[PDB]
């Protein structure tokens, strides 16, 4: 809809484009991106330029299998930054096996047949609000981020003033050119801690604007001579920086969750979808929750979830619902952090969300008393079972989930857990700066 | 053709061109140039031009003796970098003996001499599609290299962003205008590391494509502070840079590779030029891995050719085929690196791939399982041999081998030989910092 193959050819002449930077997007959640000369454009547009599809395995490829670049041409977008001979075309694609069928293994199909079997059971759309929080640090001189930070403020304060810095400002007024749909922003918890919530959209949108996110930030800082991050958790003993996930769904138009009557104004629909989201919780985190580090920020202090409940309006809930409902209706889900891959987030939390209509699943007591107070014995008497605390945790847990595990299919998922191991294999062989030090003197 | 002598005459007129490069390659691939004012751009034209020939034998060159340089007006080019007076542009020249015959000892003619055994044999077009890789490292105060890589980038990724440096882009657009076809660009498996990858031309068309590349990246490298090497391995347990050939033979136009009528559709001629490239094998790779350095690069790992053989798909085979057919019908030749001569590389490669054709060469099997995954006599199983593991090993097979040497000829195959008995020489000499580590204090 959004463009056509005429409005495109016609634009890239205009605009003077001259680069085009066909991107895709790794298993781990990276950036990946073949370019092409301008001069190449029909090649592309006609789905014909062939790279190696081993990438999409990311450190954990081993042999190169040919695959081919199919655009989306409601994806284009020239970017702001010029080259001294033209401008910039971005292209977002996804992968195709060498005959016909897509790949199997791309997080972006994963995505659209899960999407596709949500309509299997009549909802329209999968909209989505993400709440995705990152730092920026300082550089010396040799381009080599330090750990000091761009400033010294705290939640919702006045970030660096408009006489000067102001990344996030001018961050947000780049992308705003972009034709992004940027809802606030506002210094977040820690210092040189930011934030910038979205305007919700459908699924696969949105996953997209989540990555073009993630890169005009790390790019507009880099220009101020700063460093972007979207690790969990940088900084021992400071904010966490966490990716919120603002969930619903619709039929025929109009969102699902809300129920005038019913109990909270949530359907059975809106219900039973929390219960399975419950269910799967200490499962998918694996994948919402990808790396060694994360769990550093999923540890109790920091108003971090680490227990599995929802609430009307909790500490630190797993699953919050936001004041508003009818449209605005809303499931936020505050454990899925920026190195999250948002294909591979949003398609295993779509699954638990539909195991649990499919199911007609029994949605549990929401826990509306301080969840962190109890004690760690009537912990239990509520049922209220903690989260995994760390990648291995996380990853037997997930290993094991019957629905999570075809969510992925067989290959996005059996690979996954290879680079997952190999990861945690690293972080457990290792002997870091602590060890030496708690342990070389006392024994 | 592409340039009368009036033709190029207007354009340096109108181009206010003010010097001109009289460039040739010597006998290890270096660019070599003898300049000259456009005031004396007749005197090139009429091929009058007279330098020290005995330097294209490089260091290895005794008594000076006058040769001519006649240039191909089809590859005349102007710098998009002007200088304080005018722009400046240039020739390949192939090189004459005093009286007007080829000199014997020029990889260009050497090329040309083997691309006509092909019409002897009853072919058209040699065409190659180059896969050069290359490494960007930081200048220091002095304008020296140091170890220092441009990024930190990895397989497929978007290398750096562009909002800043960018030398691969930068180099993909620069030779954009300068008339060259280039087909796409990525980041390569390590940091700092990157691949543009040419289209498809004569062998002589690219060579004359793959040199001039090598010079447009050091020079725009140099632009943004960098230093941009083409060196097999530059640094030990960091993949290193290689330049795959994608070879097509054809015939009557038409690519003589391509034949549904038979196995994998292959004709009988793929087939037969397969069998004679594993015949030489062992034995071209004293030339197409010209450096002491070359074969800490075939070192089993970091994926790289160790091994002799030709399948659908593998770790690191040392032929291949690539999905693509039709007229897109190639042997990728997957071990030649961008330390080779190109044409010394495609002049051992052709004559292989001749030898096959003309001498009706069986195809051995090719295997299709796994090779990095067999042991030494698991792998003595079948006909797999690896190659040679230091240069001395690589030229006594060189040597030993009737139709390579009749691929070069008497003096390329002298002088190269000579110059390459004594780097072998110099570094077996030589007391490495390792033998220190290891023995001075051990012993
Ligand atoms: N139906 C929905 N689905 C997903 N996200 C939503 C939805 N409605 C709102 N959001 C998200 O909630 C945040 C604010 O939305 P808004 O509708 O203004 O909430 P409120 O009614 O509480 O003011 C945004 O970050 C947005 O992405
Ligand atoms: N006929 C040919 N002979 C030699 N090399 C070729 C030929 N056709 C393509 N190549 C090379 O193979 C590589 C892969 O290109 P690709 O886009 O897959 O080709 P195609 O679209 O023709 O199948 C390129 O770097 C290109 O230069
Ligand atoms: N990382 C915390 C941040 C706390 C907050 O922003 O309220 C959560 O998630
Ligand atoms: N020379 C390496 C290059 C690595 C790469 O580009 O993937 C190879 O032959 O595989
Ligand atoms: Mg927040
Ligand atoms: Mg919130
Ligand atoms: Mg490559
Ligand atoms: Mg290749």
């Amino acid at each position: 809809a959004k463009y056509t193959r005429e409005d495109i050819e016609k634009l890239v002449k205009e605009e003077n484009v001259k680069y085009i930077r066909l991107q895709f997007t790794d298993i781990l959640g990276t950036i990946k991106n073949v370019e092409i000369p301008v001069s190449q454009l029909g090649k592309a547009l006609d789905n014909k330029v062939m790279f190696d599809g081993s990438s999409i395995e990311g450190f954990v490829r081993i042999e190169e299998s040919d695959m081919y670049l199919y655009p989306d041409l409601n994806t284009f977008v020239i970017f702001p930054w010029t080259a001294e001979k033209g401008k910039v075309a971005r292209f977002i694609c996804d992968i195709y096996n060498p005959d016909g069928t897509p790949f199997e293994g791309d997080p972006r199909n994963n995505l659209k047949r899960i999407l596709k079997e949500m309509e299997d059971l009549g909802f329209s759309d999968f909209n989505l609000g993400p709440e995705p929080e990152f730092f920026l640090f300082k550089l010396d001189e040799k381009g080599e981020p330090t750990l000091e930070l761009n400033d010294k403020g705290g939640y919702f304060d006045l970030a660096p003033t408009d006489l000067g810095e102001n990344c996030r400002r001018d961050i947000v007024l780049e992308l705003e050119e972009m034709g992004f749909e940027i809802e606030a922003s506002h210094h977040e918890v820690a210092p040189g801690q930011h934030e910038i919530d979205f305007k919700y959209a459908g699924a696969v949108r949105s996953c997209d604007d989540i990555q073009t996110f993630k890169l005009v930030v790390k790019t507009i800082a880099r220009k101020h001579g700063l460093h972007a991050t979207f690790m969990p958790k940088p900084l021992f003993g400071v904010n966490g920086s966490g990716m919120h996930c603002n969930l619903s769904l619709f039929k025929n138009g109009v969102n699902a969750f809300f129920d005038e009557n019913a109990d909270l104004q949530l359907s059975e629909t809106a219900k039973h979808f929390i219960a399975g989201i419950v269910k799967h919780a200490t499962s998918f985190t694996a994948v919402t929750n990808p790396t060694v580090n994360s769990y550093k920020r999923l540890v109790p202090g920091y108003e971090a979830p680490c227990y599995v409940a929802w609430s009307a309006q909790n500490r630190s809930p797993l699953i919050r619902i936001p004041a508003s409902r009818g449209i605005s209706t809303r499931v936020e889900v505050r454990s899925v952090d920026p190195a999250a891959n948002p294909y591979l987030a949003l398609s295993v939390l779509l699954a638990a969300g539909l195991d649990g209509i499919k199911n007609k699943l029994e949605a549990p007591a929401p826990i509306d008393r301080n969840i962190y107070v109890m004690s760690k014995e009537e912990r239990m008497e509520n049922g209220i079972v903690d989260l995994p605390a760390t990648l291995a945790e996380a990853l037997e847990e997930f290993k094991s989930n019957e629905v999570m595990v075809k969510a992925l299919g067989e290959h996005l998922f059996e690979h996954f857990i290879e680079a997952k191991e190999i990861e945690w294999d690293m972080f457990r062989t290792q002997v870091h700066p602590w060890e030496r030090e708690q342990y070389m003197s006392q024994y």
